[PDB]
DNA sequence: ATTATGACAAATGTCATAG
DNA sequence: TCTATGACATTTGTCATAA
């Protein structure tokens, strides 16, 4: 799936058959494709998604994310921390507060990634103003937002911290 | 490319050829997909990351920033609009002037992006006292300003527009 | 426990066309 | 506009070789 996830399993120094085993593709594949004769992009979505998620399960451990944010004020400084990026959207919220990013970001994440009109909830600054049919969202059958959502949810967010520098530690 | 993701692509209501207009990919592989004649497990790397970067741009969350300025008197009131801060600071200009803001706030930004010293670089209220300095950063690019930069400059300001507002909207 | 190269049936991407 | 169906050169996945 992510192609930087797979491109690193190329970087890696781990045998091509212990790829193949692991993963289920073939070690003629892993091969060719190090070596040059074949390229990520020509490859099917089942054998890549294969190579991926192995790569992201071995990363899950090693993988420490540290967020820095910077008001207008050089003093105020907003810094969290988690393996995941969902841990590091509850590390800030209880360390600093729902009100420190925009109003409202989360919900208004979600519902743009399950295709709501926004125009519906009425979104202004002061966040959702429909609260009613947010609520009927809520009990709705919905898509539960991914790690990548959580981050963009940082950087989405201008109103209070303008500046957004992730840092990944790989181990 | 997440299978999800680019199922809700061709789980949509938008039509096959458009899909394929906007994305690159044949309409008639989409519509193969969308009967079932052909599988997304089996399409290549670079075609399904086509369709998920369209769909990621659809569920993407829009931004837009309403500026809002005001005198030490207050009787004086300036107002800008823009999606990025680069913007609102284009409009502020072509609306206003570039005097209006602080003397080569522009420049002042640039220089501590360098991280030239503001004290050996002739900082004044007047504007670029050192005219040589100045083509001395012209030979070097450096680091061109982000748009957060552009935030920091009308925050920066004091002189003329003392009172700085930003409003964010994600409608 | 490794690493390159096939062969082969089956798909793909890029173009069309037809309705 | 839009869908469906295919042509063609070419890469795939699987399953092996050989070293």
């Amino acid at each position: 799936s992510m192609r930087k996830t797979i491109e690193r399993l190329l970087n890696s120094e781990l045998s091509s058959n212990s790829i193949a085993v692991r993963t289920g593709v073939s070690q003629a594949v892993i091969s060719k494709l190090r070596n040059g004769k074949k390229e990520l992009g020509n490859l099917t979505l089942n054998s890549a998604e294969k190579l991926f998620e192995y790569q992201k399960e071995m990363e899950k451990v090693d993988t420490w994310i540290v967020y820095r944010g910077r008001t207008a004020d050089m003093n105020k400084s907003y810094i969290a921390e988690g393996s995941t990026y969902e841990e590091v959207y509850n590390n800030f919220v209880d360390k600093y507060g729902y009100d420190v990013l925009d109003e409202d970001i989360y919900e208004i994440q979600l519902l743009k990634k399950n295709g709501e009109n926004l125009d519906d909830y009425d979104v202004d600054s002061d966040g959702i103003n429909n609260y009613d049919k947010l609520d009927e969202f809520r009990e709705s059958d919905y898509v539960d937002l991914e790690d990548y959502d959580y981050r963009e949810l940082f950087e989405n967010s201008s109103s209070q911290v303008y500046y957004h520098e992730f840092e990944i530690t790989h181990e």
